[PDB]
């Protein structure tokens, strides 16, 4: 079994200076001809090309080449000692391509996805990102079937053939790696706009969609123009072509793709209107449209030496899209949302069998490493440069990064060096954030003796499957102090008297002296989540209530609430296990009452403060887990909050409706009220499920946009009333022709806490709008079920068997979707013995499949072995 190792990296024996491509699109086959201008780097070595398409011919300098084709590699031993050409002819059947990698068909149209290694599915090539070439692409096709023919760069020629065909020629003047190649051919509607760069150059913007979906593309276009302006004002970065194209496609594996000048998007990150998209969907479009554009510099102009360096572009580009969204609106709230998502999804990864460093040392299948760790923890690592250096210093690093490496394929070490060198500071220890996996754990103690607050902090990083030795890391801990009345207390640290400081922990144990403290204090720690770590400090319940009510930092307030909730659930686990009455939670209920009644609070922030940690967060660190016990305990807490404050949930709902003020379009302000409203709806229907029939009677009046319909359907989704089923069926009927809304329907089917979810899911598999071969649908229904705790972790094992069945089935045509799905089983070793046994049986059965993909095999091996 082939494993790739970072320590084995070697520069390529050959460079490709020019890549000329010719696509002849017919029915059913597409014939691809290439002309590569190849430049020897290590003269005399064999030319090795990667490829898996059907090979028709290979030429060196016009003559039939002496070559051998073995597996997915073509080798030519006799190659010239100086510049030469290679010509390859391949044949593709795009309509048979259900992997959605390479050239494939969707909705009668043709699209490409080449990152990471899909280009070799199109032609034989040196398909690695440190090989950068200048591409020119000619496309020929039937004009009526394929009137729109697109590739990277500038369209420099085109014309008609008298047999109903036409052609175009695209020239991309920027050298690029193959993973950034894109082609689109089809009958697509176009929406046109433009942006003028700060140097005075118009950029034509073109969004391509189906004719029916064109009316839904407006918000994405506006978001792009906002992102372009923002990269100019915040980073000083300008676009470098006079054309920027975005193409939406409904069959797509990930979210979107940053192909130079020709971005290709999952429809879910381009299309919205208030009737069919939620406020959260809009925010997602804004984020991802920004993300892909920001890749133009962080990814395209400077790219990755090798795929181990993926976080070099993804961590940084995620950081950029986070800052973009934050500058647009609601910075504090949106920051909390990112932290929440990291701890809910990335922390369990770092604690599990597939844990890896932000920059992995090895991989079998690279598609398995487009992970929360590489992306979200990657972004947290980039943000720590910002925390250490400040915005000004961070931009100095960026400026030097581009000065040095524009046009190059580089490494995480080069980004760090740019930050270090531009600011004259030593960041050698910072490298460990790239090479050491696992969530660091801080233990802190505070004492006020004399007029100095003495904060002692230890750090440790647990062994991960790849590495036992973990050395102390560079961890910035932002701190402040509160007095008995919860106001900011000033202190002296490193010369400056301020109310806030960044304590830089670099050793296994350090003591920090905050001096000039003239009051009794409790510290506020890890403000703004200043490093991606666990922090344990001895807080009393009243310390937490004080932080929640009076602290100035959004994260620390939110973290205080999260802690009170965590403790309450732990109390529930204890009583439920002992077989006694539930706890009173008197302190918690008092704290929540204050939050509900506090009108100074941003409504979106209030909503977050009223959110309870997920089961996964709750059993983090536990062994021999019974997931249903954690579910029962969490549900009990939610039911107590629902019934206890039922009157106030109604009142808050009423206030939210009044303040929304019939403003049903997306805006950050309106969205905040609706978010709070939807929290209230969930609680109301927990306490009084019979309220569903009142809801049903007035459904039309309440369904003023999708945020409301989703909010309501989400709230009733676990209701055992027949009305729940009727409302869902009416939803499916209303939006039957909207694929993105049908995704929501299937998500509700799969995620329901009702007792009959497994059989409803199996019925949904046969719904005429469901397609297993469509990633959005597969993820919505099956993905949602796999995350449905009481059902996936059903004691009889029905959930495990069902998901293993679907991993096996899906892997036969789309290993990427299957390899993400199988990670539902990651908790295996931490489960109580009965469920553990059943999960291992499921994984063994997956492993026993003939022809199991490398993708799924890698994951299963990490869990099982
Ligand atoms: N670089 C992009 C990765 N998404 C595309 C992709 C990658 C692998 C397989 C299929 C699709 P993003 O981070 O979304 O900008
Ligand atoms: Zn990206």
């Amino acid at each position: 079994k082939t494993v790739h190792y970072l320590k084995d990296y070697q520069t390529p024996a050959y460079h490709i200076l020019k890549t000329d491509l010719h696509f002849d699109i017919n029915e059913p086959q597409t014939v691809v001809k290439s002309r590569l201008t190849v430049e020897p780097q290590r003269v005399g070595e064999p030319l090795v090309l990667d490829g898996s398409a059907k090979l028709l011919s290979v030429k060196i300098n016009g003559a039939a080449a002496d070559y051998v084709l073995e597996g997915e590699t073509l080798t030519i031993a006799g190659v010239p000692s100086e510049r030469f050409t290679v010509e390859v002819e391949t044949e593709i059947l795009p309509a048979e391509n259900k992997s959605l990698m390479g050239l494939y068909a969707s909705g009668g149209n043709l699209f490409t996805q080449c990152e990471p290694e899909g280009f070799r599915k199109i032609t034989f090539y040196i398909d690695r990102p440190d090989v950068m070439s200048k591409f020119t692409t000619t496309i020929v096709a039937d004009k009526k079937r394929y009137p729109v023919l697109l590739s990277n760069g500038n369209k420099i020629d085109g014309g008609e053939f008298s047999d109903g065909r036409h052609w175009v020629k695209w020239e991309d003047p920027f050298s690029k790696p193959s993973y950034l190649f894109a082609l689109v051919a089809g009958d697509l509607a176009v929406t046109e706009d433009y942006f003028t760069t700060m140097s005075g150059r118009n950029v034509k913007i073109e969004f391509y969609t189906t004719e029916a979906d064109k009316p839904k593309v407006g918000f994405a276009v506006e978001s792009l123009k906002n992102a372009m302006k923002w990269d100019e004002t915040r980073f000083g970065l300008e676009y470098d072509l006079d054309i920027f194209m975005v193409v939406a496609v409904g069959d797509f594996n990930m979210g979107a793709m940053e192909n130079k000048g020709l971005n290709i998007f999952n429809t879910k990150f381009v299309l919205a209107d208030s009737r069919t998209a939620t406020d959260t969907d809009f925010e997602g479009i804004e984020s991802v449209v920004g993300h892909e554009y920001f890749h133009n510099w962080t990814g395209n102009r400077v790219t990755c030496r090798d795929w181990f360096q993926l976080s070099l572009k993804e961590g940084l580009t995620v950081f950029r899209d986070q800052e973009f969204s934050g500058d647009r609106a609601s910075r504090a709230v949106r920051r909390i949302e990112n932290i929440r998502l990291l701890r809910q999804h990335q922390f369990p990864e770092d604690a599990g069998p597939t844990a890896h460093p932000v920059r992995p040392a090895s991989y079998e299948e690279m598609n398995n490493f487009y992970t929360m760790t590489v992306y979200e923890k990657g972004a947290e690592v980039v943000r720590m440069y910002h925390t250490l250096l400040g915005e000004e210093g961070f931009q100095k690093g960026m400026k030097l990064y581009f000065q040095r490496h524009d046009g190059q394929a580089v490494t995480c070490d080069d980004f760090r060096a740019a930050m270090a060198d531009a600011n004259g500071i030593n960041l050698d220890q910072f490298a460990l954030w790239y090479s050491q996996a696992g969530t660091p754990v801080l233990e802190a103690e505070g004492r006020l003796k004399n007029n100095i607050f003495e904060l002692t902090v230890k750090q440790t990083v647990p062994p991960t499957p790849d590495m036992t030795d973990k050395q102390p890391m560079m961890i910035p801990v932002k701190v402040g102090l509160l007095n008995r009345n919860g106001e900011a207390v000033a202190f002296d640290y490193q010369g400056k008297r301020a109310t806030e400081a960044v304590l830089l922990l670099t050793e296994a144990e350090q003591t920090f002296l905050l001096e000039g403290v003239t009051e009794a204090v409790v510290p506020s720690l890890l403000r703004g989540f200043s490093a991606p770590v666990h922090l344990n400090y001895p807080y009393s319940d009243d310390d937490l209530l004080l932080l929640l009510a009076h602290d100035s930092d959004a994260f620390t307030r939110w973290e205080a609430a999260q802690t009170l909730y965590r403790r309450a659930v732990a109390a529930n686990l204890a009583t439920l296990s002992d077989g006694v009455e539930l706890p009173k939670h008197e302190k918690l209920l008092a704290a929540v009452e204050k939050v509900i009644s506090d009108d100074l609070l941003d409504n979106a922030f209030k909503a977050l403060l009223l959110g309870v940690p997920s089961e996964a967060e709750l059993w983090d660190g536990a062994e021999n887990i019974d997931p249903l016990r954690y579910h029962q305990a969490r549900e009990a807490l939610l039911d107590t909050l629902a019934v206890h404050f039922l009157p106030k949930w109604h009142e808050l709902n009423r206030q939210a409706a009044k303040q929304e003020n019939q403003s049903y379009e997306y805006s950050p302000e309106a969205a905040g009220w609706r978010t709070l409203r939807n929290v209230c709806r969930a609680f109301v229907l927990r306490a009084d499920p019979a309220h569903i029939e009142t809801v049903a009677e007035k459904y039309g009046e309440m369904a003023q946009n999708m945020t409301h319909e989703w909010g309501i359907l989400s709230a009733v989704n676990g209701n055992e009333s027949d009305t729940r089923n009727r409302l869902l069926a009416q939803f499916a009927d209303k939006f039957s022709d909207d694929a993105l809304v049908m995704d929501k329907y299937f998500a509700l089917v799969g995620s329901s806490r009702r007792s009959d979810t497994l059989q409803q899911v199996r019925t949904a598999l046969q719904h005429p709008k469901f397609s297993l071969e469509n990633p959005n649908k597969a993820r919505s229904l099956i993905g949602s079920f796999s995350r449905n705790v009481p059902h996936f972790h059903a004691e009889d094992g029905s959930g495990y068997r069902f998901i293993a069945d679907k991993v096996i089935e899906i892997d036969r045509f789309n290993p990427q979707v299957a390899a993400r799905l199988v990670q539902a089983f990651n908790l295996c070793n931490k489960l109580e013995p009965h469920r553990k046994n059943l999960v291992k049986q499921a994984l063994q059965r997956i492993r026993a499949q003939e022809g199991l993909s490398k993708d799924v095999g890698e994951i299963v091996g990490k869990i099982l072995d």
